[PDB]
């Protein structure tokens, strides 16, 4: 049965405290279109209530202790989460946690620490004197006290930090002086050393730091009976830190935990680089195929279609992307805002679902919509392409990449899944027809449009195949009537 992972978050969902309840609510649903694996948004305090959990202020408060003037986070309380978790995995779907270890934000209190300034286009430049910032790095967790982990975080936990609260400058990044202090290696080189990203930047060379990450992520798991991750901000972090960590969770937890890592480049070499420096051990988003989606869908039908795999992971490293159409950095007014044209959310939809290749994901966005933007709920959509993987994508896929605007593929279905078999067929442009061959075995069946776009059925020809048809800007994914 094939996987289908969604993100059950945006960026602007209300801050009620109510989502975890949603979710819990919403698992019968989930299972019936045959999600299989929620990824929920991070689950502890951040720097505020209504932050979305980047800000990553106590990962041992998951809307538990009164913290940063709130107890729930803006999702809910730990039990309305863990009753979430519960009836998912009551429904068979697992359930992978956002796993934050970049950095910390929010400290309780600053400390004088000895800094340099290094040069933010160039990390590995400095352009300061050694001198005295005031730096927000003291972790004492006054609201949890020593509940679960008495570890506190201090300014030698940290490699540096982009804010001087004595001084106030922007666009500075802070270098912490300091016995064995630099910039953790290896990390992702643009700006020579993309270690740093925002608040305070953990230290992965700290031992200390290591171990109590690496003790977070067994309680964690444990605590919410997590079935994988997905990390945030891997660019970021020293890549050997997260393919031991990952190990350790691993062999610690006895658990599978499938992980998935946000490594936000538009560019195959360093998602392969990264790939090759974590030993393959766990998959990437395909951040290719999510640009060429969002390019597509902006090309007015220009776009050879034909290419619309070119350069994804998905192509050339299938069984380690996870496919996505948008999420939360990509939706609209957001820091990386590239969100797919909704005529084409639909084909890029049926492309991430309907082929072999790829663990495809399903954008809470997208499906239920963003009402603060104008964004509708594309869940009748997607619904008709979900029961499609659900229950017809299966078998020897046979791909027809073949023309600028009509492009298809068929799945010959297996024995498995009774009456499985499709053919996809989807135009940027104006419509058309395309023959494919869906198995000499279907040869006689009457097949069609489970989206309901084109009318009528398409009888397979004695040799197993078919003119399949679509109309204008749009996808038909035909099957067995
Ligand atoms: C998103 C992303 O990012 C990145 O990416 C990147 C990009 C963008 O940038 O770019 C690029 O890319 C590119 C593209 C684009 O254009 O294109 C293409 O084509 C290409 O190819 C590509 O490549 C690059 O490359 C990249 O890389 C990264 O990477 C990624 O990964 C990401 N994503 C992810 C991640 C994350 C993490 O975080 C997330 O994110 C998000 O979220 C965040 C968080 O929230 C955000 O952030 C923002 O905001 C923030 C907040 O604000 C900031 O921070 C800052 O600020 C602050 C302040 O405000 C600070 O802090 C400090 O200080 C303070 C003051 C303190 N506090 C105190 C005080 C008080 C009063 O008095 C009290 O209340 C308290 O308590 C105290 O404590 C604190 O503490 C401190 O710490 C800091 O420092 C700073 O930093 C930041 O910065 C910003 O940014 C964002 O935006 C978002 O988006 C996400 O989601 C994920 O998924
Ligand atoms: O709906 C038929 C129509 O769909 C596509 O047109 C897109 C257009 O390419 C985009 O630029 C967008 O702005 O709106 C249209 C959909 O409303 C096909 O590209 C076009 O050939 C086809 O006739
Ligand atoms: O085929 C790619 C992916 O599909 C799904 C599987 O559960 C996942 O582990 C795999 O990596
Ligand atoms: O007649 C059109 C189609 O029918 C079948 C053929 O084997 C295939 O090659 C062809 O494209
Ligand atoms: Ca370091
Ligand atoms: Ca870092
Ligand atoms: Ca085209
Ligand atoms: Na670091």
């Amino acid at each position: 049965t094939n996987g289908t992972m969604m993100q059950y978050f945006e960026w602007h969902l209300p801050n009620d405290g109510q989502h975890w309840n949603r979710l819990r609510d919403d698992a019968s649903n989930l299972r019936n279109r045959g999600i299989t694996a929620i990824w929920i948004p991070p689950a502890w305090k951040g720097t505020s209530q209504n932050d979305v959990g980047y800000g990553a202020y106590d990962l041992y408060d998951l809307g538990e202790f009164n913290q940063k003037g709130t107890v729930r986070t803006k999702y809910g309380t730990r039990s309305q989460l863990e009753s979430a978790i519960h009836a998912l995995k009551n429904n068979g779907v697992q359930v992978y946690g956002d796993v934050v270890m970049n950095h910390k934000g929010g400290a309780d209190a600053t400390e004088n620490v000895l800094a340099v300034e290094v040069n933010p286009n160039n990390r590995n430049q400095e352009i300061s004197g050694d001198y005295t910032i005031e730096a927000w790095t003291k972790f004492d967790f006054p609201g949890r006290g020593n509940t679960y982990s008495d570890f506190k975080w201090r300014w030698y936990h940290f490699d540096g930090v982009d804010w001087d609260q004595s001084r106030q400058f922007q666009n500075r990044i802070y270098k912490f002086r300091g016995d064995g202090k630099a910039w953790d290696w290896e990390v992702d080189s643009e700006n020579g050393n993309y270690d740093y990203l925002m608040y305070a930047d953990v230290d992965m060379d700290h031992p200390e730091v290591v171990n109590e990450l690496r003790r977070w992520g067994e309680w964690y798991t444990n605590t919410l009976n997590l079935d994988g991750f997905r990390i945030d901000a891997v660019k970021h972090i020293k890549y050997s830190f997260t393919r031991d960590w990952l190990t350790h969770v691993r062999n610690a937890t006895g658990k599978e935990m499938f992980a998935v890592a946000e490594f936000w480049k538009n560019d195959l070499g360093a998602l392969e680089n990264y790939l090759n420096k974590t030993n393959w051990n766990h998959s990437v988003f395909d951040v290719p195929l999510h640009y060429n989606l969002y390019n597509a869908s902006n090309s007015g039908g220009n776009y050879d279609m034909a290419k619309l795999l070119n350069g994804t992971v998905v192509q050339k490293h299938p069984m380690h992307a996870v496919t996505f159409v948008d999420n939360h950095d990509s939706q609209p007014g957001e820091s990386l805002e590239s969100f797919v044209q909704e005529w084409f959310k639909p084909l890029a939809y049926a492309l991430i679902l309907t082929r072999e290749q790829g663990y495809p994901s399903v954008f809470y966005g997208d499906y239920y919509g963003i009402p603060t933007h104008s964004v509708p709920a594309m869940k009748a959509k997607i619904d008709p392409i979900l029961e499609a993987r659900q229950n017809f994508a299966y078998g020897t896929q046979h791909d027809y990449f073949d023309h600028h605007n009509i492009i298809g593929w068929t799945r010959e279905g297996n024995t498995t899944h009774p009456n499985s078999g499709l053919a996809t067929i989807m135009s940027d442009g104006p419509g058309g027809e395309k023959w494919m061959y869906v198995g000499q075995n279907k040869a006689g069946q009457v097949w069609h449009d489970i989206t309901g776009n084109k009318p009528g059925t398409v009888t397979i020809n004695a040799d197993g195949w078919a003119n399949f048809s679509v109309n204008g800007g749009s996808v038909s994914i035909w099957v067995k009537r």
